[PDB]
Formats: C-alpha cells, structure tokens, sequence
C-alpha cells in the first residue's frame, strides 16, 4: 500500500505546516501537523477542556462506530518548547491520503498548553518519531507509520515541505519526479528516539565550506533552524545590522536586509536553504526588526534541522530495519 497527502503552510511565514487526516467512522477529518521530533498522536476533542479550544476541529469518538477506548491508557507529553498536552486514549481507524492503519491509538486531549490553544489551524499533532518516545501509559503505542509500515509497498515515508506554498507527505513510496539529481543517505542513531544524524558541515552565502560534524534531528514538527551558536554567529555577521535580542529571544536583523543562504552538508552533498528561506518578517506588526529563521540550539541541547532546513530539499525517512535518512535537492 501507499498513502499520499498535501501539506499545507498555516500562515505567510510557513510557521507550520497542517496536514488533513481521516479519523474514525463516519470520517472526521482533523488537520494535524505531522511532526518527526514525536511520537504521539493527539487531537482535539470532545473531551479537551472547553477553555482551551479556540476554533479547532474536534474529534468526537462517540461518535465514530469504529473507536473504542484503551481503557486505563493515558498520555501526556511536555515538547521542549515548553509546550504540552495529556488526555486520554482511543483506538480507532486513521487514514492518510489514502493509506489506512486500523487499530491506531488516537491520543485525545484533556488539556492543552496555550501555545496550543491559540493556534486555531492545528487539531493536534501526528507523531512520525520512533516508537520508543510514545507517552501512553501503561501500555505504549505505536506511531501510525510504525502501524503502517509492514503494510507499505517499502518501509519509508518523505516529506516534501513547500517553502510558502504546500507540500507533500508520501508513505510508502519514493516520488522520483519530485526531487532534482540523487538521493544521499546518511545514518541515522535511533539512541534517543529521533531521526537523529551527522550533518558534514557547513557555509555561509558564497563563502568556503567548512567540514565539521553536526548532530542533529530532522524534525518536521519545529519552525526553524536550531545550531551551535559558533555556526549561527558566523551566519548572522554576513548579514549588516543583524544582532541577538534576548528581549526578542534570539537574532534579529533589519528588515531592509538581504539574506545570504545557507548550505548544509549531507555526507558529500550539500542542501542549499536560500537566503529568503530565512526571513520570518518583522518582530511586531509595523516593526523594521526582523526575526531570524537560524538560531541557536545553545540550552536545547540538541541541534534541530527544522523545517526552515527541511523545506529546501526532499526528505526520505527510512524506516527499514537499520533506519537511515535521505536529503535531495529539488
Ligand atoms: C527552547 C526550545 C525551543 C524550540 C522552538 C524547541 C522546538 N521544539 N519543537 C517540538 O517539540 C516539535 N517537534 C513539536 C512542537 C512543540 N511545540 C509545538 C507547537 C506547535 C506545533 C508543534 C509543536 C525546543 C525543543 C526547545
């Protein structure tokens, strides 16, 4: 089987992207953010707190004649963000442009962090992370591709993020018109539950490439590029009057400016993030200050390809026996 579906920006500034899901029987279609720094998925729903919905679709497994509660499961998790969620479980059929899991443990929320409240385009989250990092207790669940993945015409999933513009999510299947030149994979540690790589280095706008290695996650669940704050310094002093603002809570730059891009390394290839890439607009309506879309992963204490970097090339996630990532141009 394969499955395939849009993946569309929720504002201007590709902030995140929404991706719509079939749950239960009758469908209701949620939109969630498929997020690969996770393992869970969880979504709005009858159950969550009325205070904390703010125009969400919600799921009502009442009624869907397929669901069924995972009676004693409960879930929380708490995103390094700061933001989190917690509730309880059902199991019901989930789809996925086409592709179908039966069974799926659907995560509904109780309560909801107000970073989750106020964004009214996200119904919840779908977790594409390995299993190992699901929060359900007693019994941990499996994620929808993990579900999925024997069913699958090959154990993979891509993620083809449009940069202002909508994307794709394929399971099962490598789209080769989708993707310019050839697909360099890299290795993947599954130690701590992510998609968890080395990038080879990195350059600013025209400038050398320098060799150095990077660990870091690609996770399509996070807006923006998180490295070690020796890259980023070197990226925003290409860039006049840019500076970091911990008012602000990272670098800012002048509005007026023109970005350099940015190019990672994928073994002996290279992922070129343009400069605009870059640009999440002004600070505040009306400001001249302008946020940053590289930051500092100093205090996270993980680097984080975000999808600033994964928007500038095709994704392949493969999830065969030794998982293993793939990065094309496009
Ligand atoms: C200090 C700091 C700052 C950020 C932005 C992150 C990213 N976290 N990103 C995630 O956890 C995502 N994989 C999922 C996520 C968290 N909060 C969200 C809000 C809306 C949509 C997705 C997420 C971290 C780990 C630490």
């Amino acid at each position: 089987s394969t499955g395939s579906a849009t993946t569309t920006p929720i504002d201007s500034l590709d902030d995140a992207y929404i991706t719509p899901v079939q749950i239960g029987t009758p469908a209701q279609t949620l939109n969630l953010d498929f997020d690969t720094g996770s393992s869970d998925l969880w979504v709005f729903s009858s159950e969550t707190t009325a205070s904390e919905v703010d125009g969400q679709t919600i799921y009502t497994p009442s009624k869907s004649t397929t669901a069924k509660l995972l009676s004693g499961a409960t879930w929380s998790i708490s995103y390094g963000d700061g933001s989190s969620s917690s509730g309880d479980v059902y199991t019901d059929t989930v789809s996925v442009g086409g592709l179908t899991v039966t069974g799926q443990a659907v995560e509904s929320a109780k309560k909801v962090s107000s970073s989750f409240t106020e964004d009214s385009t996200i119904d919840g989250l779908l977790g594409l992370a390995f299993s190992t990092l699901n929060t359900v207790s007693p019994t941990q669940q499996k994620t929808f591709f993990d579900n999925a993945k024997a069913s699958l015409d090959s154990p993979v999933f891509t993620a083809d993020l449009g940069y202002h513009a909508p994307g794709t999510y394929n399971f099962g299947f490598i789209d080769t018109t989708a993707y310019t030149g050839s697909i360099t994979y890299t290795a993947v540690s599954t130690k701590q539950g992510f998609w968890e790589w080395t990038s080879t280095g990195y350059a600013v706008g025209s400038g050398t490439f320098k060799s150095t290695s990077i660990d870091g996650i690609a996770d399509t669940g996070t807006t923006l590029l998180y490295l070690p704050a020796t890259v980023v310094s070197a990226y925003w002093a290409q860039v006049s009057g840019a500076k970091s603002s911990s008012s602000v809570g990272g670098y800012v730059f002048p509005c007026s400016a023109t970005l350099p891009s940015f190019t990672f390394g994928v073994g002996s290839a290279r992922i070129v993030i343009p400069g605009d890439y870059i640009d999440f607009g002004p600070i505040s309506t009306g400001s001249s200050s302008c946020f940053g879309g590289i930051q500092s992963s100093a205090g996270i204490g993980i680097n984080i390809f975000g999808d600033v970097a994964l928007k500038a090339a095709f994704v392949v996630f493969n999830g065969a026996t030794t998982p293993t990532l793939g990065f094309a141009s496009k």
